[PDB]
């Protein structure tokens, strides 16, 4: 068996060098110079290969409540900006709930909703709502960037602390 | 879920006849399958391996000079009757994954010695054979296929090599 976290790896380079859409299983298989039988028994498919890279890149992304807000957010920015088209993928993750690190992050930030006064039981909506925020934005930027800054974001992200504070 | 392997093989053939060689892929397949991609490497540990199973599927029937006339007649109606037929089997030989096909060239083996060919000889002249049968049929099905005697013309040149065949 392959060991996960040299495939993971691998996977990685393939995004950095040549982007998401030509981040697929044969093409990760000829870079490891293995059976492609090999790597799915790691990963289902293609979905399940993005959560593990998603959780990879977010590793390094996890105070006063409308602080931490603005601090987990820059955190979670800067690193789907590290990587080539890192907010369309961790995108994807957090779609297909693959990504362990990216609801990690989330309930997180629903606890800095509870401290505003944000009910209980729209807790995770609000920090949901932020989160489709930063990723909605970053895809946006990354796309652009790519296709040859943070002022913007701080300030569709102060629109947010304010209404969290109105609970 | 469980798939077994002459499933997987009818399908195959299914995606070749309906779309052609270019796009029987390992996820095309596992999609007419309904089933992951890792499913499939149960059975087969490449597309190589899976192109030799359909090749020895189509030419399931299909197994001195009118032997020789014979067994090409059978190969090159086999091979006409599925889009690609000839080019999948072409692929197949160099591979070596095809199982029935070393079959076929045996069998002209013999009539090749039963002409009076040297015992070196013999295998170079059997795939001679293939070679222009090959090299007909894949010219042939790719004009057929160019539409927004051919009878004639294959028994002539299969004749200019049983009349070579004897000295």
């Amino acid at each position: 068996q392959l060991h996960k976290p040299d495939v993971v790896a691998a996977a990685t380079k393939i995004l950095d060098d040549h982007g998401i859409a030509d981040l697929t299983m044969r093409r990760l298989a000829r870079e490891l110079d293995v059976t492609p039988g090999a790597l799915y028994w790691h990963f289902a498919n293609k979905q399940e290969l993005l959560g593990a890279v998603a959780d990879h890149i977010l590793r390094t992304a996890r105070l006063a409540w409308r602080e931490q807000i603005h601090e987990s957010c820059r955190a979670l920015r800067d690193a789907l900006l590290s990587h080539t088209d890192g907010a369309e993928l961790v995108s994807a993750s957090f779609a297909s709930g693959q990504s362990v690190v990216i609801t990690e992050i989330v309930e997180q930030l629903g606890r800095a909703a509870r401290a505003a006064g944000v009910s209980d039981a729209d807790v995770d909506a609000a920090a949901r709502t932020v989160i489709y925020y930063v990723l909605g934005f970053t895809v946006d930027e990354q796309s652009r960037l790519q296709w040859d800054g943070t002022r913007q974001f701080r300030f569709g992200l102060q629109l947010l602390v304010d209404g969290l504070a109105a609970h």
